[PDB]
């Protein structure tokens, strides 16, 4: 697909903030902290020896789920594109030309982004409990849009150091939806 313009004269509120998304993304931090957690460091002392290790996990209920709106929007799904990088431009936009060619843009089943409690969940057209797909934001490691605004895609982490791509078609542009999902990082 070959994209650019002859000209133009005046440049849209919509397309400026699609422009940010196309040059690095948007880099989720809490992933960071995930990852390096403060904690005490008491290896200041006179212990230098020992070999110790457990594990466990502990349960207990306490407040009650409320009922909370929700934000839904109109894309299709081009589909799951596997990559070797949790982040990149040059990663995400690749993974979008793969899925582009495996699937003609009518075959990509129209589907509905479900933005809610910051959590990802493409949920089908008319099924509501497909669950197509589930990411959480909180784990989203990177998200970007391709050559073109329409497309929008996101990285998100499923386990074992993995990172998958999915991409999503935006009408008329993805800035009404890298906005809303961005919004809830």
């Amino acid at each position: 697909g070959s994209s650019g313009s002859s000209g133009d004269a005046a440049v849209t509120p919509e397309e400026r903030h699609l422009s940010k998304m196309q040059q690095n993304g948007y880099e989720n931090p809490t992933y960071k902290f995930f990852e390096q957690m403060q904690n005490s460091g008491p290896s200041s002392g006179i212990e230098g020896r020992g070999s110790s290790g457990s594990s466990g996990s502990s349960g207990s209920s306490g407040p009650t789920p409320k009922t909370e709106l929700v934000q839904k929007f109109r894309v299709q799904y081009l589909g799951m594109l596997p990559v070797d990088r949790p982040v990149g431009m040059d990663t995400l936009n690749s993974a979008i030309e793969n899925l582009m060619t495996s699937s003609s843009k009518e075959d990509w089943p129209s589907v509905n982004m479900n933005v809610a409690d910051a959590t990802v969940t493409v949920i089908s057209e008319k099924n509501e409990e497909e669950v197509l797909v589930e990411c959480r934001v909180r784990f989203l490691s990177f998200m970007g849009v391709g050559k073109d605004v329409h497309t929008f895609a996101f990285i998100m982490d499923t386990g074992n150091q993995r990172f998958e791509c999915h991409v999503f078609w935006c009408e008329p542009n993805a800035a009404n939806v890298s906005e809303a999902v961005q919004a809830a990082c």
